[PDB]
């Protein structure tokens, strides 16, 4: 009846990966008011669905984090991270850098060590 | 009970992974009715449960995949998927080439860009 | 007087893991009683989230294993598999290793083939 067709099929040489592309960008929006600090971590390129919980990380430059300013939130479809948190500035004292981490679920826990940070 | 045993563990020298071996192989068939097209296409030796998702791409190999002719499938547990589907045969006029490519999600964007392709 | 730092962060360099290190290791404990042998295999540093099949293989190293023996079970969150069995001696008669491997699923199946193994 209609016309009909058998190709064998044939492996490609180049499977060059596709989708979004991992390059970790960010701008960091450490606002304060009378004492709390509201900080807005807006993260780009990064890891489709993955967790990136960030944090204040004293001066000791692998040192102590200040815990109470865990912000875990996912990463959007395209790596569109976009942490915020709230802590009281007599806490923040001594924080040196605000190192952002992967994560292993959304109840904090450490997987990457410094996926990327920032001074202040 | 009346006989015991204590043995520490030694982790072998190599260890070896089973299952499907990514081989992958396919078998197109096409068979273009009055003004439709049907494609059954058998891919064997593939992703254990991986999305397959496939169209017609124009020439200009490289070049622009004919988006309505899209057949969507997951590959069982040994690698084996089963593409079906139907097109107009007006709209694939100028189809080339036959690209399979692996899918993000069900029914949806590419992870890759061609695995297997075969020419027509 | 809202105090706010905008910064833009770098993209690091040091991104080593944090959390469980896969070295296995372990012991076993086969028991025999009346007639039955209890086989308890506790291991540690094993993959944090894991199914590992464990059964008897025979003399012969590649040989075939009295799969009516499969321990199966999961890992927790620091990688602690605890295995245990009931087999009837005359069927682990002429047993040589027992090998634990990996499980693609809770139903068995040897991902792997020998991740760890101890002589019995």
């Amino acid at each position: 009846g209609p016309t009909e067709g058998t190709y064998t099929l044939a492996p490609q040489a180049v499977v060059k990966p596709a989708g979004p592309v991992y390059a970790p960008a960010g701008t960091a929006k450490i606002s304060e008011t009378l004492g709390v600090t509201r900080t807005t971590i807006t993260l780009t390129g990064m890891a489709p669905y993955a967790i990136y919980v960030a944090h204040y990380h004293k001066m000791g430059s692998d040192g102590p984090a200040i815990m109470e300013s865990r912000m875990i939130a996912q990463a959007s479809a395209d790596g569109k991270v976009t942490l915020t948190g709230i802590v009281p500035t007599a806490l923040i004292r001594d924080a040196a850098y605000i190192n952002v981490h992967h994560g292993r679920d959304f109840s904090g826990a450490l997987a990457d060590s410094g996926v990327i940070c920032t001074p202040i």
